[PDB]
């Protein structure tokens, strides 16, 4: 019983965590098998921050003058390139420490871990949720860009998130690891805002599904709904569609606790309109988005507390 | 910017993590050194859990009783024997990963992370709050026996917790790592209970100062208040007293931002008999109180282990 915010453990990601310094520029890299990927900005200064052209600015670079240091000890960069928004540095060493480990882009709603580190030294784990205008709502102060963001179903790590930035509400934005942002954002400070943001329907439906297998069912009712008018319904509320992909997906929990999907999204509408009158659903008193499908089959029991 | 309820990173522990099975009951033990520790209750039937007798439920046991796994690896168990509520099993072979570490016991109040395992493999990180009442808010299934809690001070590790049991509630019961339990509860099949819970009033001022920290101020307020007036209002709210050595705790929170503790007591007291008007604290309709003066310290300047 009980319902967290749970992380992957982090050690197989801190394991591949180094400093990468260029120029007066520091900040985190990722190292694994031979090579060490971090934000490719870590090549500008101070003039070059509205319009860098990375190109230019790389040749300028030699190996020797990117330093990298996991832990106390200095790897020697053997040759570095650019892919997207990231920087490859090829080191001579290859990581005795890499786990089994992926490359995925995500899709928002989708939750991973994130590592935050500073000077290549690990500070703490976290979940998070791309949302659906591709910001994450992380913790990052300065010096943690090139800090990971990851999953670890089944022993290999996927690695989905590298941090790039904090945009002017707080929330932050970054590539994948193949160098590619999230969202329409640039590797530049020109003035960028994240769009509005909505909520997750789908996640939220998960955690009313979490909430009954752990034994609360105040908040069901006796209605139904078709699917075109809890659309109407939640978009008034900022929510995202549910489509029908998230309906099959939904499919499991709704078994689980024999509470069909529409009849939990009856359930969800009429909690947006009453509120929870002073009660709590699994510690909470506001409608939680940051829990996946998958991540309630990960957390909860098979067993319904019925 | 941001403020997320974070985790010590658990790579240190992991590395600890080993199976213990004895009989039909598999859970989860601590390798340090050459020992391997884990609850005591391995030991037992369903039967001995109704009225067991350890001591003599111990002696009947030899070392080969005790399968220990490390990976895919068996350790041998050389000797064993009992502290408290927790067993030690001697073993051949040091950890070669066993990290700097302590034992320590923890307060109520006082914060710390969990890594969850399950047969002896780590399988989540969160951070919980040791209650007023004793119990932790844990998040835990069958199998998660001898999971442990832990804090970390540059290299050191502090284990202050290891998991025996969940109560009726859905709350969580478990021992230091010397075996005393925390609260008034005992590794049998009896009638237990979480008792009624307070809210750790010096978290939620820490909370609130992160909140002002990360730009939330609307609570803020031009009034202050004295240590009597508003123990009385905690008092009311089920709140835990705020004593002194809290407000200077506080202290260095209370001059990076200038509200006072006493000036931000006021503006507690204020949410405690208004409510929120519809409003949020980073991201919370709650007053979060599970976060301590030092966790929002440490998040908000970036310390590293
Ligand atoms: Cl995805
Ligand atoms: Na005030």
């Amino acid at each position: 019983s009980g319902f967290r915010k749970m992380a992957f453990p982090s050690g197989k990601v801190e394991g591949c965590m180094v400093q990468v310094t260029c120029g007066t520029t520091t900040l985190n890299g990722l190292w694994l098998d031979d090579v060490v990927y971090c934000p490719r900005h870590v090549i500008c200064t101070s003039e070059d921050m509205l319009n860098p052209n990375y190109e230019d600015l790389l040749i300028r670079k030699s190996n020797h003058n990117f330093l990298v240091q996991a832990g106390n000890v200095q790897l020697r960069v053997i040759g570095h390139s650019m892919q997207n928004c990231v920087l490859k540095l090829k080191v001579d060493t290859a990581n005795p420490k890499t786990p089994k480990y992926k490359f995925v882009r995500i899709q928002p709603g989708q939750t991973f871990s994130v590592l935050a580190c500073y000077n290549g030294s690990p500070s703490g784990v976290y979940q998070c949720a791309m949302r659906p205008n591709f910001t994450i709502k992380g913790s990052f102060l300065n010096g943690s860009c090139g800090s990971v963001g990851f999953n670890i179903d089944y022993d290999c790590v996927s690695f989905c998130y590298m941090h790039h930035m904090e945009l002017p509400t707080g929330v932050h934005a970054g590539t994948d690891l193949e160098g590619n942002f999230y969202g329409p954002f640039v590797d530049r400070q020109t003035a960028q805002a994240a769009g509005t943001d909505t909520t997750i329907t789908v996640n939220v439906l998960a955690w009313l599904y979490a909430a009954v297998i752990n034994g609360d069912r105040w908040f069901l009712n006796r209605f139904t709904t078709t699917l075109n008018d809890f659309n109407l319904v939640a978009m008034k509320y900022n929510y995202e569609p549910l489509t029908q992909d998230h309906v099959d997906i939904l499919g499991p929990l709704s078994a689980q606790t024999g509470i069909a999907v529409l009849d939990m999204c009856a359930s969800l509408k009429e909690l947006l309109q009453n509120g929870m009158n002073g009660r709590t659903i699994l510690g909470s008193a506001l409608l939680e988005d940051e829990f996946t499908p998958f991540d309630v089959v990960r957390q909860c029991s098979g067993v319904t507390f019925q």
